[PDB]
């Protein structure tokens, strides 16, 4: 639950991400393909926001789907990163291209903390 939101943290919000810079964070926090093992996960988006601003998605910043009732939809546009593996099997070895997009996020909330990104969307 804590470390739920924590490893979607880990996986899916750093404010500071931009399209060249995917393979640093990917390496650095460790984003693997499964939940051991080191193998480079393939397809990967950066919420380009705050932890806490992401947050409050999940407590009044949301419209449930629903559809499924535990995912929300943003109700602004967040920018995100999506970061696709260009080659590299294995940590420290993951090449990314990145790709900048505007979106409406969709998240899996777990009471009020968000436990997954499910997708983004647009208009
Ligand atoms: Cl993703
Ligand atoms: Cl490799």
């Amino acid at each position: 639950i804590r470390r739920r939101y924590e490893h979607f943290l880990t996986q899916h919000v750093y404010g500071g991400i931009t399209e060249q810079t995917c393979d640093r964070v990917m390496r650095q926090r460790r984003i693997t393909r499964f939940p051991t093992g080191n193998d480079c996960k393939e397809v990967n988006t950066f919420i380009q926001a705050n932890g806490n601003h992401v947050r409050t998605v999940c407590t009044g910043g949301g419209t449930r789907q629903t559809d499924n009732r535990d995912l929300y939809m943003s109700n602004d546009q967040f920018t995100v990163i999506t970061c696709t593996l260009r080659s590299g099997e294995r940590h420290p070895n993951c090449r990314y291209r990145g790709k900048e997009s505007s979106r409406k996020i969709v998240v899996a909330c777990e009471g009020e903390w968000p436990a997954h990104y499910e997708r983004g969307v647009i208009v």
